[PDB]
């Protein structure tokens, strides 16, 4: 096949920026994530490329419990230091501060607009990565505003 033409049309695919936490008694790992979307109205599902060589998908794989926040507009800055191991200091992941979820206790990022926890109903590999399929079982809005795309940002995951 045209492999060029491949990568293109698949860096054309308009993602969002969030942010993915999970957790293991004291082991927490967070990362930023831009293959996602919604799977389902009812119930309500939600579906989570995460590459299955990494922390995080050990974590969310063996606890089946997650934790995503939508990164705003203006976030790009934040988005930025998660791409980095996670190192947590007090309160605080990556100089940023975080605290428990409602339901699970996941680290929560209070800076970003929007979060929600959801339990793992399935993990589907597939390649280099798996799509995890999660129920969203709460959610929280500190804010509303327009989500950071990332085309705006100029970074890019795909092709």
């Amino acid at each position: 096949m045209n492999l060029e033409a491949k990568k293109k049309v698949l860096r054309s695919f308009t993602y969002g920026l969030y942010v993915l936490t999970a957790k293991d008694g004291d082991e927490v790992a967070a990362g930023t994530v831009n293959w996602v979307t919604q799977a389902s109205f009812q119930p309500p599902l939600v579906a989570v490329g995460l590459k299955r060589d990494s922390h995080l998908h050990a974590l969310v794989e063996r606890t089946g419990k997650l934790a995503l926040m939508t990164l705003a507009h203006d976030q790009k800055a934040i988005a930025q230091d998660f791409f980095k191991p996670t190192v947590r200091e007090g309160d605080r992941l990556n100089g940023h501060p975080f605290e428990p979820s409602p339901t699970f206790g996941l680290p929560l990022l209070t800076e970003l607009p929007y979060w929600l926890e959801a339990e793992v109903r399935h993990l589907y590999p597939g390649g280099d990565h798996s799509l995890v399929v999660a129920e969203v079982v709460e959610a929280g809005v500190r804010r509303e505003e327009k989500p950071l795309v990332m085309w705006d940002t100029g970074w890019f995951y795909g092709g």
